[PDB]
C-alpha cells in the first residue's frame, strides 16, 4: 500500500484510547469500575465489545492496540495472548473439539508442532502433516473430520513459502467450512495481507518485528468476521490476555514498522545475495532471492521481505567448529527470537532439522545457519560473517 | 508464622537477581544471549532450572518471583500465566487427557466453571460437581477416571469453607493419585498454606492481594515435587507467561502483603460483625465470623482472614432498587475483582447465584452483596453502608 | 483526621484522570494535541491549571498525583521534581535572588547544606544556621535580607524535633513576609501538617514513604495560596518536572502510606523502647520516645511517627568493629535513602556528624547508627540487633 | 562514519548492564546495598565512575545510557536530566556564578532565553545576545566576564545554522578557556558531532529523537574531559537525575535512530524541495535546502538531517485565515515538540517571532509554519499541505 506508512503511524490512535497524547494512554486495571448499574449493565452487554468491563477483556491500551491489529491486517478482531506460542496454541484450540483433525505445515514453528503432538493428540484432536509447497495437492489430505488447516509462510527456519492461493482454493473446494489459520509473524502481518487471501484467521509473535526491540513478548491473532467471535470466546475462556503495558509497547513498535521492515529488507537480501556467491555456502533460503522455495510465490503475493532468512553451509560443522564459528562473532549475536534491531545468528544441524520435519527428510546435509538482520551498517556485518567462514575454512 | 513479614520482605531477593538494589531487576526480553556454545548447551539443558534461556521460560524477574511464591507456599515450582483465569484453566489442562473426570466444588469461581463445561466438555473430559461441605462424603464421588479434585476455599462469592483435611483424606483413600488443586485466591496463599495439607498444587489470581493495587494481572499456580514438571511443561506448550514488569509488581506487592492482610482482616470483621446486628441483613457469609459456613474450619486450618466476604439482604432487591442502593454510594465502588486498597460492592442476585451452583439449590432468597473491605477507616465504610440501607429502608 | 486513610485511598482520584480504572492512567507524553487553535488557545491560558499543554507541565497522571498531594498536605499547589533533593534546591531557588539571606536548621540534610554553600553562595546568596531546638530565640537570627527560613523536623540523622509553632511565630514577629519552608520527608508530609502551622512550602523526598518500596525517585514541594505561582514558574523555568510512570507510582503509594506507617511506628517504637534499656546504649534519638530531643513537640504537634531513627553505642567503635558490627547483620543491610520495607543501617563516628552540623559541635562521642525499621516481624529485628550487639560488646 | 548504524546499535550494550539480555536490565532504585564496609568506601570512592552507590547518582540502567552517549557524541561523561529545558538550564548554571557573563545566539530555544533573562540575571549572571550568522565577528562581543558561549545551530524555529569552525575559533582567540555549549537536539546528537568541533558540551532535549516517539522527556548533556567533573558535580548538587525507565527508553530510542532520521531527512527535503517552489510559499527554512540560512555550513559540518523545519507564507494570514488553515489537517497535528513517528505544524506571526529574537528585528512578514515530518508515506503528507494551502489562497 502506498498508505502503509501513514496507516502504521495513526492506526488505533483515537481520541477516546489518546485522551490528547499522541500515543494510547496506558490503563492498567483489573477493577474496571461502573458509576451506576445502568452502566454496568451496558458495559456487560458490551464486554466483548470495546466497552471498559473487566481488566480480563481489556483497558482503553487494549482497544486501541486490537483496533490497530484490525485495521491493519483487515480482521473484524483481534485477541491478544501472553506470546506468539499461547496465540497459536489457543487459537487451534479455540477450533477444535474431541474427534477433529488438523492438517499444519510440516514446516511449522515447532512449539507449534508440540502443541498439536503432546497436547491436542491426548485430548483427542489428531494432526497430519503436509509438504509447504504441496500446493492444490492438499485437497488429497483433507479428512472428513478436518476442522484446521494451519499455513506458516515463509517457513520457520527453511523459510519455504506456501502457494496460499492454491491451498486456499483446493481447502475451500473439499472442506468450505475448514478454518485455515497462518501463522504470519514473519510478515510482521502487513508484507502478506493474509485475509485477503481467504484465510480466516492471522497469527504473529508480536514478540518479534511489532515489538521490534527483543524486550517484549505478546501473540496476536486477527480473525474475519466469520471466526472472531468463537476465537475471542475461546480464547477468553481459556484467560489469554496481554498486560496493558506490553499492548501499549506492540501500539509502539508498529509506528517505526515500516522504516524497520525497509532496512531488514534491502540489508538481509544484500547479505543473501553475497551468500548466494560465496565458495562456502551450499544454500540460500531467502525469500526474496532468485532461486529460493517458493519465491516466485513470495514476489506474487507479498509486498515485501523481512530480515530472517538462513543458508546452509558446506558441511555439517562438529560442536568444536560450531565454537569456533559462533563463539567469536563481534557483532551477530547467538540468541532464539528475532525481529529486533539487532543481527542474531543460530545454527541448526540438519538431523535436529529433520527431527522437526513430521513426514519428511530434509534435502540438505550441511549445518543451517539462520540470520537475523538487524539495522547495523550491513558492509560491517558482511565483514563479521566473512571472519566467520574464514575460521572455519 | 511468627517469621511470616520477615519473609514476606525477603522471599526471592537474592543477589544475582537484584544485582545491588533493594527489589529484583527488571530484565525484559525474548532474546536471551548465549556469549558461546557452551553457555547455550548449559542454558539448553537447565532451560526449566533458572539458567537463562528464552524470554518464554522467564528472566531474571521472573525467577525471583517464582523463589519467592516457591518460598511462601512451600512448592516445588511455581508456574506464571497471564491472569488467575488462565492459571486455573491452564493447570487443570496440564494434568487432564481425554476420558478423564473432573470433581470441581460447585461454589468454584465461575469462569473456572465455564472453562470445564465450555471448554473440557468438547476435548472429553467431564467434570462432575461437589457441595462445599462434603467433606469425607467426596469418596462417594470419586470415578475410576477421576484424575482431578478442584478445591476453592472460602467459595466463591457466598464463602463457604472447605473441611480440606476431610476431603484430602478421603481422596488419599480412594485415589491417591489424583491431582487434588486449589484456588488459594482469597488467602493470598499465606493464610491458608494448601501444599502442607496434602493438596499438589495451590493456584492464585495474584491480580487480587499479591498485586494489592487493582492494576495488574497475573495468574500463578505452585506445585509440589510430584505435579511440578508436568504442570511447567504443559503449560509451557501452552504458551503462558507473565510479563517481566507484572512479575516484578507481584514480587513487589508481597513485600506489603502482611500489613495489608491484617488491616483488611480487621475491618472486614468488624463490618461483619456490625452487618450480623442489622436488622436488614438475613445473613453474613464471612469466614472469620462465627457462624459461617465452614467458620470452624477456618479457625482450625487458616492463620487470619482477608477483606472479601458477602451478606444476603432480606430481600431479592428489584432492578430499581439496586440503583438507588448501589449508585449513591461514597466510597464503595461497583466494579470487578477485589484485594486492592479500596473498598468494592457488588450485588448477585439469588438466581444468578444458582445459575452457577451447579447440581445446587441455593438456601436464600435475598439479593446478596459481595464486599471487599479496603484500607478506608473503618467507621467512614460503616457510615455508607448505613447510608445505603437507609435509600431501601 | 479521622478520615486521613479514607483521603490516602481517594486523593487525586477523579474520573478525568482514571477513565474508568481505580488508579489514574499512565499518559505518556511531550506532545500534547490541540485540535484546534481555540482549543490551543484555552490550553495555553490554563497550561499551569490541569489543561493538558505540554508535557513538561505534566500529562493527566501528574494533574492527578498533583491533585492528591494538595489535598493531604492542604496545600494550593504541588510541584513536582526529578528527586528530593531537586525539590530542596528547585525550591529554595525559587524563592532567592542575590543578596538575600536563608537560615537554615544546622541539622538540614547534608545535600540540602551542600546546595546551599556550594551553588547559592557563589549565587550570591548567604545561608546562616540555628540549633534545632532554638524556638523562638530564632528571632535574632533574622537579618534584614532574610528571605528564607529552611526548617527540618525531624532533623537528619540525629532526629532532633523542632519547635515548629514557636519557630514560626517568632519569624513571622521579625520578617513576616519571609518564605518559611520545611524538609516534610520524615512525616511523609501526613504525620506533621506544616502548612496548618504557618509554613509556606512543604517539601518531601518522596522518594522515601510517599513510594515506600525503595524503587523510585521524585520529589514533591506543596505550597500555599501565596507561595504557589512563584514556586511553579520558576521551578517550570528549570525545567523541573517528574516523568508519568514515577508519578503514577507515587499515587499509588500514598494508597498503603497509612498500613505502612503505622507498622512503622509501632515497629520503630518498640525496638526504640529496648535500645532505650540496653547496656550498650548510651542515647536513643527517636522522635517519639521520651526524653529524645524535642519529644514533646513531636507529640503535640505530630499524629504519628515513621520508623527512622538512631542510637548512640556506649563506646566509639574502631574500624575492626565496625566491620564485625556492620558486615554481619542478617536482616538490616548497609544502604542509604529508607521509607521502603526493608531495615537499613548506617553509621558514622561523630567528627563525621560534627563536620555536618555548621556551627555547632556534637554532645555525644559512641558510634552513632541510624536505623530504618521495615515491615518484618520485629522480633526478628531485635534478635539482628541483639547479636550486632554480641559481635562488639 | 561509515559505522554509526552499528554503533547505534551497540552503544552502551555490555554485559554487566544487559546480563544475558539484548537491552540493559531496567534497576528501580533509590537504595543501593553494601555488603560490606569495604564494599560501602569503594562504591562511595567512585560514585561518580560508574559503581552502584545511590540511584541519584543512578542504577545500571543509567550507567549504560551514559557510556551510550558518550561513545555516541565523543565525551568523558553524560549528565542526565529530567528534559531538555532542565539539561539546558543546569548546565549553564553548573558553569557560572555572580558576575559572569553568557553570550547566547539570539535564536535560542524560547524557554532557554527565559532561563537566561529570568533565572539568570537575578543570580547576578548577565546574558548579551547574538546573530547566528555572525562567525568569527563573535569575537567582537566577548566581554572580560564571559563564561559561557550558547550556540544552538540549527536554531529554534527558523533554522539558521552556524559556522561553528569560525564562530569557536573567535571565541578561543579571546576567551580561550570560556565554555563553549550547543543545544545539539536538531541534530540528535549524531549529524554534528559538535565535540570534534571544539565545543566543550553538546546538549539535548533526548525527548525528541532519542526518545523518538513522544513519550519520554528527558535531556542530556556530554562533556569533554576538562568540563564533566564540574558539570556533573554541580548537577547533581541540584538533584538533576532521570528515571531508570526513561533511561532505558532512551537507550532503546538509540537503536532505531539511524533508520528513523534517515526517513524524516529524505522525507522533510522533499516536503520543502516542494514548497520551495510553490506559489504560496515566501522562502523555505530548511537547512538541508539550498538558499536556507546557514546551508552551506549544514552541508560541510553534518552528515544529515532530521525533519524539523519551517517556511514563510507568500502573507499574513488573518485568524480566520489561521483557523481554517489549522483546524482542518487531515494528517498533520497542531501540538509542542517534535522528533516522533506523526507530523506536527504549528503557525506563528512575525511579531511572536521578533519578541523572541533578543536585540533584531524579523526579516519576513508572512506568517511563518514550522513543520516536523514524520514517517507517513510523504505523498500523503503533500497532499495534506496540498489541501491546507487551498483553505487559504
Ligand atoms: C518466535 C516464533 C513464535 C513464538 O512466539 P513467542 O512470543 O516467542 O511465544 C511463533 N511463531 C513464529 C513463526 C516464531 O518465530
Ligand atoms: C478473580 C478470581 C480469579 C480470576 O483471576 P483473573 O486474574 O481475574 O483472571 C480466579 N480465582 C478467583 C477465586 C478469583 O476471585
Ligand atoms: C532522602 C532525603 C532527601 C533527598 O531525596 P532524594 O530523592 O534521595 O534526592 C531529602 N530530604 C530528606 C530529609 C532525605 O532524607
Ligand atoms: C524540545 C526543546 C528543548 C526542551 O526539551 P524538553 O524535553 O521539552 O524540556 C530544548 N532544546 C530544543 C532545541 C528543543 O526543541
Amino acid at each position: 500500500d502506498k498508505h502503509l506508512d501513514t496507516a502504521l503511524v495513526n492506526a488505533g490512535r483515537r481520541k477516546k484510547y489518546t485522551q490528547g497524547s499522541v500515543n494510547s494512554v496506558i490503563q492498567r486495571a483489573s477493577s474496571l469500575v461502573f458509576d451506576t448499574v445502568e452502566a454496568k449493565k451496558h458495559a456487560t452487554r458490551n464486554r466483548a465489545k470495546g466497552e471498559l468491563f473487566y481488566g480480563r477483556r481489556g483497558t482503553l491500551t487494549h482497544f486501541s492496540l486490537q483496533e490497530a491489529m484490525c485495521e491493519l491486517e483487515g480482521g473484524a478482531g483481534c485477541a491478544l495472548f501472553p506470546c506468539g506460542a499461547a496465540a497459536v496454541a489457543n487459537t487451534i484450540l479455540a477450533f477444535v473439539e474431541q474427534g477433529d483433525h488438523v492438517l499444519m505445515t510440516n514446516t511449522a514453528y515447532e512449539p507449534s508442532q508440540d502443541f498439536c503432538t503432546k497436547i491436542l493428540a491426548k485430548l483427542g484432536v489428531t494432526t497430519g502433516w503436509f509438504d509447504p509447497l504441496i500446493g492444490a495437492d492438499i485437497a488429497n489430505l483433507i479428512q472428513p473430520n478436518t476442522k484446521v488447516v494451519f499455513l506458516e509462510s515463509p517457513g520457520s527456519i527453511t523459510m519455504e513459502v506456501h502457494d496460499v492461493p492454491a491451498i486456499v482454493a483446493a481447502v475451500r473446494r473439499v472442506a468450505p467450512e475448514a478454518i485455515i489459520m497462518i501463522d504470519n509473524t514473519w510478515a510482521a502481518g502487513v508484507l502478506f495481507k493474509a485475509l485477503d487471501f481467504g484465510i480466516d484467521i492471522s497469527i504473529q509473535a508480536a514478540t518479534k518485528y511489532l515489538i521490534g526491540h527483543s524486550d517484549g513478548m505478546i501473540g496476536t491473532a486477527v480473525a474475519n468476521a466469520r471466526c472472531w467471535e468463537q476465537l475471542c470466546e475461546n480464547a477468553y475462556l481459556m484467560g489469554q490476555m496481554i498486560d496493558a503495558d506490553t499492548a501499549y509497547m506492540t501500539s509502539r513498535g508498529l509506528r517505526t514498522l515500516g522504516v524497520r521492515l525497509r532496512q531488514h529488507h534491502e540489508s538481509s537480501l544484500r547479505v543473501a545475495e553475497w551468500l548466494a556467491q560465496h565458495p562456502q555456502v551450499a544454500r540460500v533460503n531467502h525469500p526474496a532471492l532468485p532461486g529460493s522455495k517458493g519465491h516466485e510465490f513470495w514476489k506474487r503475493d507479498f509486498s515485501g521481505s523481512s530480515g530472517l532468512f538462513s543458508f546452509v553451509l558446506n558441511k555439517r560443522l562438529t560442536d568444536a567448529e560450531l565454537a569456533a564459528y559462533l563463539d567469536n562473532f563481534s557483532l551477530f549475536s547467538m540468541a532464539y527470537s528475532w525481529g529486533g534491531f539487532e543481527s542474531l545468528i543460530l545454527a541448526n544441524q540438519p538431523e535436529h532439522i529433520a527431527a522437526i520435519r513430521p513426514e519428511a527428510e530434509v534435502d540438505f546435509s550441511g549445518t543451517l545457519i539462520r540470520l537475523h538482520i538487524g539495522l547495523e551498517n550491513v558492509d560491517d556485518l558482511l565483514a563479521d560473517l566473512a571472519a566467520g567462514f574464514a575460521r572455519i575454512v
